[PDB]
């Protein structure tokens, strides 16, 4: 009952942004999302260009980009179109509906204007989704709900995770998936993206816990690995990205049969 | 026995930021925080100056400020020092430790460089606090933990709320209190700040729910009301600020005896 990414792109209830992503995943043989956790535009753009062919998605961190401008994002969009990847902004929206609407659409960042995908916490209740949707729906954007977190002590467990899944189901015109550590929905229209991924066992000094691509994709049933430091800290970020891409792709192929 | 704000300001285990806030609350007879939910610097600085005398705190929304610069924040600080109120940035930090550290210190906004107070969601586990504290402690800052939310379908209930209180207790060198709808800790060194406050019954059309100053300060035992639209959308903003200040203050006096 496992389907390829390319077949999932054709599912009757699939959102257009999800279909676009699934098609490029299949085309490029990648289910790797780069977490571009860097402070300078030059580095962001150079990683985007060099690793573009290896990734299905680049996760931006505009709240840490010391030299953000909208022109930087225009250049990133050019690279995304060229190399074929989606732009996912990291910011974990987590406020009442009316607030997150403005945080998404406006300020200096104007996130909705350039991000294909955003993510939201479900702790406020579904108003968080509803607010983001008022902005992103006509822009053909999608949203991921944070159903589980990778960090030590995470409270996104049990009934909380179930609430996230229900909320996604009830807002499928805009919610395209989850940030989670494993498959949390049985519905194949939903994407599972998993951060906290490295080839080596370990964690960091501030509560991050790591699992491998083979574990996350192969055994836990997620779709896409989100990798920051496992790539960013490497001497050769391109080689690192290729190792992560192969790991995640081959784990996916093995669950297909 | 309930202590006055002035007496709480002198408690041996009080955090310096909380002491500063409690002293000016007592001095100015105000336990009102203005939520400065505006898009333009001119509007933020106008409200800060006009309403400064009536408030103990101004909650900024830098993620919606279309013309943010550091010079705007220098000028806001000058108003805060003149009128005597603290600056509390709204952004509900909600990510792993390593990420929120950078979101707090860096980017274009450099929140730690001008906000007295920040707030965090507890969903990621205690790393969210550890990460923020690594930046906030050197900068003499404080943090509030979001123990309850004002919105419909909030998951910040029960064991989640209890987890927030334990996290605060264990990080009392940085955490000075809570965003909550009610008193959640019995320790008088912690502040309670409550959003979703208006004089009349109701909500917004994106899940916000409202309670009155008398209910939240008097019956529910909170310390400070956070008010945005109840003031900002009024014809006469100074009069509205004064109505909320008087309401919150009298509720406090009555609980005190
Ligand atoms: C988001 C949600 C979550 O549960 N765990 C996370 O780590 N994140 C974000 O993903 C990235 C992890 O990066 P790294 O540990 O691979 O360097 C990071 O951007 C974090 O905010
Ligand atoms: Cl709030």
């Amino acid at each position: 009952m496992e389907l390829s990414f390319g077949a999932r792109a054709e599912l009757p209830r699939i959102h257009p942004v999800a279909s676009k992503l699934l098609r490029l995943m299949q085309k490029k043989e990648t289910n790797l999302c780069l977490s571009a956790d860097v402070s300078l535009a030059r580095e962001l753009l150079q990683l985007a260009d060099a690793l573009g062919p290896s990734i299905c998605m680049l996760k931006t961190h505009v709240d840490i980009l010391n030299d953000f401008t909208l022109d930087v994002m225009k250049e990133l969009i050019t690279l995304a179109k060229c190399h074929e990847f989606l732009i996912f902004e990291n910011r974990k929206f987590a406020d009442i509906g009316n607030t997150v609407k403005k945080q998404y659409e406006g300020g200096i960042f104007k996130i909705a204007s350039w991000a294909d995908l955003v993510n939201a916490h479900v702790v406020p209740g579904s108003g968080v989704v509803k607010g983001l949707q008022e902005v992103g729906l006509p822009l053909h954007r999608g949203c991921l709900l944070i159903a589980e977190m990778s960090s030590t002590g995470s409270l996104a467990t049990g009934d909380y995770t179930r609430a996230a899944v229900r909320m996604a189901e009830e807002h499928s015109e805009f919610v395209v998936g989850f940030i989670s550590g494993s498959r949390v929905s049985m519905k194949p229209e939903f994407l599972h993206l998993t951060p906290g991924v490295q080839l080596e066992a370990g964690g960091d000094n501030l509560g991050q816990q790591y699992n491998s691509p083979q574990e996350v994709i192969g055994k836990r049933g997620s779709d896409i690995i989100i990798v920051g430091r496992g790539i960013i800290s490497a001497a050769d970020r391109l080689e690192a990205a290729e190792m992560y891409r192969k790991a995640a792709w081959e784990a996916y192929l093995s669950r297909l049969g």
